[PDB]
């Protein structure tokens, strides 16, 4: 999921 990748960046 895309949000999980954002979460990973942040
Ligand atoms: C107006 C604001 C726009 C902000 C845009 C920010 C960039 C977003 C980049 C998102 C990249 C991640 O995509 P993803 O889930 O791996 O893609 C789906 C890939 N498959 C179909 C193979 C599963
Ligand atoms: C309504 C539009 C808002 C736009 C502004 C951006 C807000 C981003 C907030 C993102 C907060 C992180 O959420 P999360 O803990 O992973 O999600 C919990 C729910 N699920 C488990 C189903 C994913
Ligand atoms: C779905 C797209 C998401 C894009 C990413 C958005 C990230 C937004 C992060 C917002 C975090 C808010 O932190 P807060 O509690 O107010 O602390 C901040 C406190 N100071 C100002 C003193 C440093
Ligand atoms: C901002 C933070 C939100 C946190 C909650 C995330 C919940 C994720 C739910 C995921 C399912 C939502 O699929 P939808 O939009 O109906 O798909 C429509 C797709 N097409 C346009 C290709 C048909
Ligand atoms: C308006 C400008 C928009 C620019 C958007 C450019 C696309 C960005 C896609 C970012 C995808 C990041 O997540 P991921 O590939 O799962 O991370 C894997 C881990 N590393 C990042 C350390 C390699
Ligand atoms: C995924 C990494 C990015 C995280 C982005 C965090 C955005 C914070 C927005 C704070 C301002 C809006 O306050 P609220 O309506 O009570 O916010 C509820 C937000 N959460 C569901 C995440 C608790
Ligand atoms: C796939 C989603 C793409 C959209 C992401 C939206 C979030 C805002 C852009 C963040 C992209 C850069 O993050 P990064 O330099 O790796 O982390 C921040 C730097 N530290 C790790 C040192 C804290
Ligand atoms: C609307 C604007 C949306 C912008 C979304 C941008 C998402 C892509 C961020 C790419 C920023 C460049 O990362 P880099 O130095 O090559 O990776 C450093 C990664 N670590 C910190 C984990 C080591
Ligand atoms: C649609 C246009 C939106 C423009 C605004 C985007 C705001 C993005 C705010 C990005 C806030 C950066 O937080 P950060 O230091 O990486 O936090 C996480 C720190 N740790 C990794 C140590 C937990
Ligand atoms: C970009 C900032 C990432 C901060 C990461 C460090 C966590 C501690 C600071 C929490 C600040 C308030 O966060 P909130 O409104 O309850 O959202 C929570 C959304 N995440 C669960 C995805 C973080
Ligand atoms: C090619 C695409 C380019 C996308 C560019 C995305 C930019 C994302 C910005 C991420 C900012 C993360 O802040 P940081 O490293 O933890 O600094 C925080 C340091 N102070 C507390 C002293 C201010
Ligand atoms: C007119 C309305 C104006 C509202 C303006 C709101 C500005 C909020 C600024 C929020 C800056 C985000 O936090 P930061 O410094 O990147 O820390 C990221 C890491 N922590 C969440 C743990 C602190």
């Amino acid at each position: 999921g895309l949000l999980k990748k954002i979460k990973w960046l942040l």
